[PDB]
């Protein structure tokens, strides 16, 4: 059912957990470094879990896609072929930026954080800087132990703060990926849909130095030895059975002003989707010519497709449940309620009014803000602006450097400049730069940026053509030039005749100014958010409704049962799909081109000891009424005894609008059954070594 | 499950009926003139049933659609608005050709029929005329009793013959029709489809003279008093519950040569579907501009739509089950099994060869024969040819007149010429003439007809236009002119300068020659068909398959249970639809434009005492695994206690290929629930008088 519960709400959910079928004690689930919860890891935007005493980590194929794509060429395509390491020495690096975060400690720091905020009094910008400074000091102290990375999280609009401390494993290697026609069966056509037949799984292995402490990749590193790992279930999962997920959902917007919704529905989602589709169309074309561009842009393409379809789905789901309406009506009913109680409910009503006006302000510049951000996110301009900004920050004491540009951020900065090599083709980026300049000029005169106007020299196809011709002369295209500038000082940047670096030096004053304009808006928000959101919460409780914070990349638990859903009268989707369903979709053409070995194993009913009698086949994917969102991919699904029964990977089509308005009847998780993982590793793309390592072969 | 069982097979299904849940005794079902089977009546291409002691008859809306249309004008459109007669005096005539046939007696005449055939000797044409003369004599004798109509049926390829005698009620009146948006909710989009949300019912009343004997329409007639009628169930019908249907299915082709299947799938269905869709397109377009064309052609259009869509569905279903391959392997098996049996198999092997050759003879002229038949089926040429043929037949003694042109057929002929007034517009028929002339001209030289070529006097657009301009001079457009010709003698036809009459005179010799050829092939078929089809039956029994004859418009029983079906992996169709499903489809545009009173009543949750708590709503339609086909529309669905729980009306999309190859998993009946008939008649288009008369008031 509904809810992305913090581990500190376990007393609240203990009884519901039992009634749904948990046979572990609430005590045991509360131990976030115990069995099974201490096996669950964050990847940074995906979840994963340990599944052996030797550092084997299982997650989704689409979570590993980055790493597979980084190790792929046109002439050895791991995306297409799969990857299997018969020995641990065979495992390839997942990339310098790849991480496994293992939870160490959570501490409430709420009292301190709102002190530091308040201690700045009544200046918006000062309030932001004070929280920044408080956070930086906390983290610096927590990370004083070598091998840990820490994070500060704000919950429920700033009514609670907690500090998380993680062991940061920095040497992650790929151990196994099934072929792309298994890992991503049905491609973007089946994405966000049920029935689903997708084998969305892949394995990493986590490594540290011989001292047992985190290190960056080296051939002298050895497998991490986790305290806790998950075991595969020994009881077959069926319809109605208890399941739970723990993992790291990224963001939801269930506490929001109605106007935040209208802006998103009417403007944000349609605009981003259109841009994303236009870039897809350009890259698609050029990659059909050019396998190098096709392989190099595949991860980018996957992201664009996935977010744009998600937003198409949210727009449709708003109309289906009249989200605009529901928002309006709970807002009216909450404003009603507040004046309602006069004296006590005036602080909250004030808040509503500030928040509301803050939103109109970001509204005034939203097209500028988006366009400029995405223009600067193309490869060479992104590289130049980041690298120049770093040279500026490096001049300050580390404690005053912008988050993202402190010493602790250098590994990821350097790592990103190297990874870019496998994701950049200059003919392709030129077309994206073009696309975004064409969209910049389109902007109205009041919505423009002075410094970009000047840099460009006029509002036409001619100037665009000149810009593009000039930028083409950058040397930032090679990893080696990027890494030179990573190390260069600010004067060296301002001296450069590189045209990409000239662009950055040109616009940075504006970007720092706009960043201040953002930090100031955030500061006013930091006053008004928590009071109003605390009132939304209080109302919800007065209505008997479930109360939990919007997602924020921190660890959450969701639970429920295996069950399908009914999209229309006269029909129902069943909780499982089956092997036969995979082969029924076969067309021999991407994305419905399963391996021959699958096709033959199924035609022969070779179920490998994995059939579930109740469905007369091996289960492939299943639905359940858990409450997950982006960031939950790869999260392990556990059964009533805490055994692994699948991996979360997607949502059904009608679920996605639940980011704003939760609909219990149509919100389902889509998970890959652990028996399908097993079946693939036995009969299709075999990995007898990993199975034996997991005590299932 | 499978099987269109003849009543004489009740001993064989008694056990299976009990196991399925029938609580009536099988002997109570064996009494075809008792309770409840004597309540089931034939309409002539639909089924219906008595539901009161005062002659109230219930059938489908689409069955009554011809009669609703005949009583409709552009200005007062009953298809659109519904009809309700508050007292029996307000009932309107269903039209002169409307019938209710009440089963009186069934006789086996197999031995006598086969002896009439054998006495003809070797000659194929004499064999046909001998069976014809046998049938005519039998029917004349049986119809000696005033008010009875009799029919001879051939079963299992001529291995069995039965005579049916029916009371022929000839004054049928319309007592109630819901609005078309109920009766045909979802129109042609939902036709042949589940989920289905269609209130497909209507009521007639049956009338006789004051002396109790059937009579044509008169104000002095009074309601028929049936010996038996159905009662509405007092127990709520649920999933898995027993249901049975009795009705009059028209035709199936489950006993067929592989070649007959191949010709049908490759040529017959695609060809007819194309011609029907071309005509639909013209009439649709013209009716958009002319609401008299729209109302006059509505019944014709509903047939074209229903058949063409049926044919599309069969072809898709043949691919789904590989019907071609199944027919090829079954035939290789049967011919194997026969060669297996030495000498005693030889007559079936020879029969198979002869049947195959006769199929080839048909095929050689199939384009000509189809095209010529459908050209002559347009309104004026069909009238002219029919009437001219009648004038020729009238010069022979009645016993020698062609079936359809005997004295017993005169009421139907006459009624046809009157009903056509409400189904003909010159400017529309002209376009249909033009379509068929353009198709005629596409025929190749060996498929042309000399008489039509000469009459056409050219092969191009200009000749077509001259022929149309010539035919537009007919006076057969008017009912009175048609009835004049109905009475006129042959010399008057041959003297006429009416251009449609002249056409009929010109082509008649050719039609008669073609009829002789068809009679000749039928006579050859009479010899070979029984022997082969007996072998097919014997083979099926040796494989332990069900053995029942193909449908042939006689009374059949089918039984099974309420149940949905699974169209693909990860999905199921549920056995019921509900009221909320009807409203979910609402668009306010035909065909998804329910009566406002329906939308209001569902919104207000006015369930009228008819809610089934197990589905949370009033049921609308349901699925069951019964075996029905064309002709079964209007058949009552009985529960375990013989009570009325719905009306058969359609099949699901995947079912329709069961006319050739039975598929148990995807073959379902779609029925309208008796509770939905009641609910509509309470809350939406009310008829308290009829509910009272059925005592559910
Ligand atoms: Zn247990
Ligand atoms: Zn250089
Ligand atoms: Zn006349
Ligand atoms: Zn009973």
């Amino acid at each position: 059912g509904e809810g992305m519960w913090v581990p500190q709400q376990l007393p609240e959910i203990a009884g519901p957990l039992k009634k749904a079928g948990l046979k572990l004690s609430p005590q045991q689930i509360s131990d976030l470094t115990g069995d099974p919860m201490g096996a669950v890891v964050a990847l940074g935007g995906c979840t994963a879990s340990f599944v052996s005493p030797n550092g084997l980590v299982v997650t989704n194929h689409h979570c590993a896609y980055g790493a597979i794509q980084l190790n792929s060429t046109a002439e050895n395509n791991l995306i297409k072929n799969g990857f299997n390491a018969p020995t641990t020495a065979d495992e390839v690096s997942a990339g310098p930026n790849a991480r496994v975060f293992v939870l160490d400690e959570i501490t409430d720091v709420t009292k301190d954080a709102k002190a530091a905020i308040a201690a700045a009094g009544d200046d918006a910008l000062a309030r932001t800087k004070a929280l920044e400074a408080f956070e930086k000091k906390l983290i610096a102290d927590c990370e004083a132990e070598a091998g840990f990375r820490c994070r500060l999280y704000s919950f429920s609009g700033g009514n609670t703060y907690r500090l998380f401390k993680n062991l940061e494993i920095k040497d992650v290697r790929l151990a196994y990926a099934p072929p792309g026609s298994v890992g991503k069966f049905g491609g973007d056509i089946d994405n966000w849909m049920w029935p689903r037949h997708t084998g969305d799984f892949a394995f990493y292995r986590a490594y540290v130095g011989k001292d047992g402490k985190p290190a960056a990749f080296s051939k002298d590193n050895v497998p991490y030895q986790p305290k806790h790992w998950l075991k595969f279930a020994d009881q077959p999962l069926g319809a109605g059975d208890f399941v739970m997920v723990a993992g790291y959902p990224g963001s939801t917007n269930r506490y929001a002003l109605a106007a935040e919704f209208d802006n998103t529905a009417q403007w944000t989602y349609p605009t981003i989707a259109r841009h994303y589709k236009n870039q897809i169309a350009m890259v698609e074309a050029a990659g059909k010519q050019n396998a190098d561009i096709q392989v190099k842009y595949a991860a980018t393409m996957a992201g664009w497709n996935n977010t744009s379809k998600n937003y198409d789905g949210q727009l449709e789901g708003f109309k289906r449940i009249d989200a605009a309406g529901q928002k309006l009506r709970e807002e009216a009913a909450v404003l009603g309620w507040l004046k309602g109680q006069g004296a006590k409910g005036q602080p909250a009503l004030d808040a509503h009014a500030k928040l509301l006006d803050l939103l109109e302000q970001s509204k005034a510049t939203r097209d500028r803000d988006l366009t400029l951000a995405l223009f600067n996110n193309t490869a060479m301009l992104g590289s130049a602006t980041q690298l120049y900004r770093l040279s500026i920050e490096r001049e300050k004491p580390n404690a005053e450097r912008e988050s993202g540009y402190q010493e602790r951020d250098l590994p990821a900065i350097e790592g990103g400049l190297k990874q870019l090599e496998r994701r950049y083709v200059a003919a392709m980026d030129r077309q994206l730069q073009e696309y975004w300049l064409n969209e910049y000029i389109k902007l109205p005169a009041d919505q423009r940026v002075a410094a970009v106007d000047a840099w460009l020299g006029g509002n036409d196809a001619a100037a665009v053509k000149r810009a593009l011709d000039r930028l083409a002369g950058t040397k930032l295209g090679s990893t080696e030039e990027r890494l030179k500038w990573f190390a260069a000082d600010r004067k060296a940047f301002e001296a450069s005749n590189d045209p990409a670096i000239q662009y950055a030096v040109a616009v940075m004053p504006t970007l720092l100014k706009l960043e201040q304009e953002r930090k100031t808006r955030a500061g006013e928000n930091l006053a008004a958010r928590p009071v109003y959101l605390q009132a939304l919460a209080d109302y919800k409780k007065s209505q008997g409704e479930f109360v939990y914070p919007d997602a924020n990349l921190s660890l959450r638990i969701t639970f429920g049962n295996v069950m399908g859903y009914a999209p229309k009268d006269g029909m129902e989707y069943t909780p499982f799909t089956t092997l036969e369903g995979v082969v029924a979709k076969e067309t021999g053409q991407d994305p419905f081109d399963s391996p021959k070995a699958l096709l033959d194993a199924v035609a022969a009913k070779r179920y490998g000891g994995l059939e579930d009698k109740r469905i007369g086949s091996v289960p492939v994917n299943y639905l359940s009424d858990l409450d997950i969102t982006g960031g939950n991919s790869g999260s392990p699904v556990l059964d009533a005894h805490g055994k692994l029964v699948g991996l979360a990977f997607d949502g059904n089509w009608e679920s996605v609008s639940s980011n704003w308005v939760f609909d219990p009847k149509m919100t389902r998780m889509i998970a890959v059954d652990g028996r399908y993982l097993r079946w693939i590793m036995q009969e299709v793309y075999p990995a007898p070594q990993l199975l034996k390592e997991m005590n299932v072969g």
